């Protein structure tokens, strides 16, 4: 009997189980990302502080219920305290430093597949539990540790949105009717990989056209050690028309993907173009 614990929103002023630094870990949407520290255990956590209202309590279950995954930051817990006379929601999460993926990267094809892999995973796992993340870009996925073995984490729900509502032979489909479909996801994914092989994005900068044109190219030399099996990875994935794009489990099964330590050791101009523009 596998089951785990539910989400509990804690009611106690946050300051007296954590402490709480001026140091920001970041900006963004809902503000600064404060580092802060577990008093008890002395360890550095992130800090996220949301309006309390229906829709930020949908976002962070959402995340907390994907936090069982290995590759999606970790929700460590979540305070409902009172800030400002404003009800606020803080969200407690595992602190990665590593830094943004490519940064690391500019700061071996086998590598850029592994990397691949696990950024696979963690939209596999949203899928398998009928959630997108909608905002799969590489600036939500940080690493770890600055470390060599420093892990790869995708974060950020403030998109994040459930696909599902309300007989072994029966089609997906007749399952019933979910929308808000998670192919962006694996746009996305494409997107990236396109990025990680040469150094720079598929569609440049009437780009908002090449896009929905779907006109790109793997120009050379960048591409000219590029496998066609990579290149023919990138364009299922980088499909104009969603129901035609490749799908996560499909995904994760490509051989490139399945097989990364078996994949060509062959070097990226990644770094060096990744720091041109
Ligand atoms: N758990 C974390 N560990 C380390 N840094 C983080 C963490 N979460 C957020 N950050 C930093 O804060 C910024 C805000 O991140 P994000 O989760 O995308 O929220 P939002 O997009 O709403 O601003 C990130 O770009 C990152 O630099």
């Amino acid at each position: 009997f596998h089951v785990k614990s539910g989400l509990q929103i804690k009611k106690n002023a946050i300051i007296d189980d954590y402490k709480v630094t001026s140091q920001v870990l970041g900006l963004g949407i809902n503000g600064k990302v404060l580092q802060i520290f577990n008093k008890r255990t002395q360890e550095k956590f992130a800090l996220k502080m949301l309006q309390d209202c229906p829709k930020a309590r949908r976002e962070v279950e959402l995340h907390w219920r994907a936090s069982q995954c290995p590759h999606i930051v970790r929700i460590v817990d979540v305070y409902e305290n009172l800030y400002a006379g404003r009800k606020c929601l803080l969200i407690v999460m595992e602190c990665l430093d590593g830094g943004e993926l490519f940064s690391r990267i500019q700061d071996t094809e086998r590598e850029a597949s592994e990397i691949m892999k696990s950024i696979g995973e963690a939209i596999q796992y949203l899928h398998s539990i009928n959630i997108a993340h909608r905002d799969v870009k590489p600036e939500n996925l940080l690493y770890t540790s600055k470390r060599p073995n420093a892990i790869l984490k995708l974060t950020d729900f403030g998109f994040a949105k459930e696909t599902t509502s309300h007989p072994y032979y029966v089609a997906p489909e007749v399952l019933g009717p979910e929308k808000y479909d998670k192919s962006c996801d694996m746009w996305s994914l494409g997107v990236i990989m396109y990025i990680l092989l040469c150094g720079y994005p598929p569609f440049y900068s009437g780009m908002k056209t090449r896009i929905r044109m779907g006109q790109y190219e793997f120009p050379n030399p960048e591409w000219s050690e590029v496998s066609e099996e990579v290149k023919m990875l990138i364009r299922n994935l980088l499909k104009t028309e969603p129901t035609q794009r490749m799908t996560i489990t499909e995904f994760m099964n490509h051989p490139w993907i399945m097989q990364s330590t078996k994949v060509p050791q062959t070097p990226l101009h990644t770094s060096r173009v990744l720091k041109e523009d």
